[PDB]
């Protein structure tokens, strides 16, 4: 499907779309891991059991003694609640749940019918003046970083993990079927039987990022650095149906997306968050790779940000902090290559190869989402302390919130 | 601040013999005398409705709010689209049906339950029953949650509405609106938050409400009457909801039960002001000091231990009593000038408790005429301190300013 003009992302002619299945999390080669006993079952049951096992002993972590039981129960309270906003981890099933990709039948669209903003043709289609508006909005929906790049339908998924339209929530994680992605000339993104369908005039993709806490993720592979994270993945999807909301009353269509649609990584670098890393995550100047990624996809007129070098790629060249912290040896101490490591990467674009499913190995093991390359490496700079220690709104940091201020020459130029 | 301010404990709202709990459906939203209200062309149409005609007619004529033009209709437009968009987690304006959509007094049918069912939080009796220790915990949770200010009170009927405005529990959603119910909150010896076919019953082991502000955009809310003022407070109905729902599932992974509220159940004014967020003021708000009124409030009620805070006492009720500047600001005259009594100026007041009397339909009627929710007395309000100038101004994440964003930040020395 040809890449962006300008993209950073070097790729050679093998590239291939990428069938969403093939992730760590989904695949038949990887879904199925140890739990402390010895039983195959699913990754997160395996994780379920270690947690459990975790509270009952009163430890936070992998053999980390929590201060008591309570201390231990609280930390995965936390980490539970945090998904409340997500469906089955990750929001991946498109126009599912929360990730409707119209927005026609939601409460909010029906409530505000009368005024007909979903219905009414644009008043605005400068895209310098489009750019401001949903960057701002881009803002008010939680957002700690946003850009906007033009669509590069390499990192959109040859086909996603989803449900059939008629399962109801409590068969989803037993009837997930694959499903194209296919881009043809239609006005609407819309869903056949047959295929998810994204309009050749989608042109844009949105990309923000979601700051964790540097307190809490440094505590990596422990509870609370599940804790941070999942607090943000709801942070996602709140932010996916606002600005898909506002697209749509601003007489444009937007397809929402957090962990699925495609890879976000590629995207954030291409809309200008931050460069590819050794561990494999857009590394950001905010917030080093300590950040979550969401994106949401439009026609609505934008200006393209630019991408930024701040000189990651040399840096990691040199560094392999990671890899030697990584407790499943997962991320690679050697040179960037074009051909993946296994089934769970894309081949054909240049990038450190890691083994994802050596890292999904240890989530099972550590009752977690580990997390501990994000926490020692040096762009992103006990339980009890976090516990008792610093805290502001949504787990951001007085001390570095200056730094995301906007104004409008930050937006667009 | 905080701290030098504290009073002793019991409740700071004088009250007399008169008070009696209060109906929901007597707020001039619900009310079927205040209800009504003209829109522009002169025809009674449901409040929101005839508010709806004056956003349609601004968005045409290239106007921000009432006969303040905008810099093209495209800004018209684009801040009633921001607007709109806010309040997409938010059931109706406020989410005040119990135990309907988001507000779940129990959390067993969530998808998030059902994800984490096998690990079992919800069934796991707590491990831990110290009330200091899940103050601070839930407190720390709070933050993470989104509220900007929390604090804990023990749970006052006198401000828990005697009946709730609901729908039928299997009522579809494009049906709510007209067929809304009144439903009586009884508080019974019951284990957990029930609903039947007659009553919300309340346990009484339900001892306690945490209280949440959460901030809203000095920036758009002074732009109030205007449509950016109406964009901060959609925005911040979502956040609000997020933070209830954030925080029950909390507490009840904790091993205890939450219902959640927003703006049904009963009246967060009260609640925050027995919780130490702030003090009452001649607005009829909460005035807190990090935000003045400029914040929303919402909570959660609880039977988890907690340790109640002291309420506050920062000297608003002196300073209301010279000021008077919302009253003279105040587009539709709904303020009093004159002092606080036990009697309130109409059916949409809760007489028996001594605060400032205002007439609450004059303010409602004036949210058709201007296409908002106004806001004018939160925005001059001297505790509070073009919209072209706004959209390409100063904004960080949420509508939060770095500039007092160090005002917010907790330590466990503030929590319990
Ligand atoms: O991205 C994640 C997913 Cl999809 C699932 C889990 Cl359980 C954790 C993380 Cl960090
Ligand atoms: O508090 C509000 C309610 Cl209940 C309804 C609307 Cl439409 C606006 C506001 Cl600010
Ligand atoms: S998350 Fe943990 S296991 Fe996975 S690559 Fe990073 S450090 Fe290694
Ligand atoms: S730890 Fe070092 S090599 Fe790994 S991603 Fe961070 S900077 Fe790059
Ligand atoms: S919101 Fe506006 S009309 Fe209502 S009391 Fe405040 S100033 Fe008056
Ligand atoms: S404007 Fe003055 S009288 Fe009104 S609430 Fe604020 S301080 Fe009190």
């Amino acid at each position: 499907f040809a890449m962006t003009a300008g993209s950073p992302i070097i790729v050679n002619d093998k590239l291939e779309r990428y069938a969403e299945v093939r992730t760590a999390f989904t695949h038949p080669t990887s879904f199925f891991k140890p739990n402390y006993k010895g039983e195959v079952k699913p990754w997160f049951l395996s994780a379920y059991d270690e947690k459990v096992r975790q509270i009952e002993n009163g430890e936070n972590g992998p053999k980390m003694k929590a201060k008591n039981v309570g201390e231990a129960r609280a930390g995965r309270a936390l980490e539970a609640a945090g998904w409340t906003l997500d469906i089955n981890y990750g929001n991946i099933y498109p126009n599912r749940f929360f990730m409707l990709w119209s927005g026609e039948t939601m409460t909010n669209t029906q409530l505000w019918a009368p005024v007909g903003l979903d219905r009414r043709p644009p008043d605005t289609t400068d895209p310098v003046e489009l750019t401001n508006y949903v960057k701002f909005a881009a803002r008010m929906a939680g957002a700690d970083l946003v850009g906007v790049a033009r669509l590069n339908r390499n990192w959109v998924y040859s086909e996603a993990v989803t449900i059939p339209a008629d399962v109801p929530y409590e068969q989803s994680l037993h009837k997930e079927i694959e499903k194209p992605i296919v881009f043809k000339d239609v006005p609407l993104p819309i869903e056949t039987d047959d295929e998810l369908i994204i309009p050749n005039t989608c042109e844009n993709v949105i990309v923000a990022g979601i700051a964790m806490n540097r307190e809490m993720m440094q505590t990596a592979p422990n509870s609370m650095a599940c804790a941070t994270t999942a607090f943000c993945y709801s942070r996602m999807c709140m932010f996916d149906m606002w600005l898909c909301q506002f697209i749509r009353y601003m007489g444009y269509y937007a397809i929402p997306s957090c962990n699925g649609v495609g890879q976000s990584v590629a995207f954030a670098v291409e809309a200008g968050l931050g460069q590819a890393s050794r561990m494999g995550a857009c590394i950001t100047p905010e917030f080093g790779p300590n950040v979550r990624l969401t994106k949401v996809f439009t026609n609505m007129p934008l200006v393209p940000d630019k991408p930024i070098d701040f000189g990651v790629t040399e840096f990691c060249e040199t560094c392999k902090k990671c890899a030697r912290e990584c407790p499943s040896k997962a991320i690679t101490e050697g040179p960037r290559t074009f051909e993946g490591r296994s089934i769970h990467n894309q081949s054909g674009k240049l990038q450190w190869q890691n083994d994802y499913n050596k890292c999904l190995g240890y989530w099972p093991e550590s009752g977690g989402y580990c997390g501990v390359c994000v926490a020692v490496c040096p762009f992103t700079k006990n339980i009890t302390e976090v516990w008792d220690g610093k805290i502001n709104t949504y787990g951001l940091d007085a001390d570095h919130f200056r730094d995301t201020v906007s104004f409008r020459k930050d937006r667009v130029k």
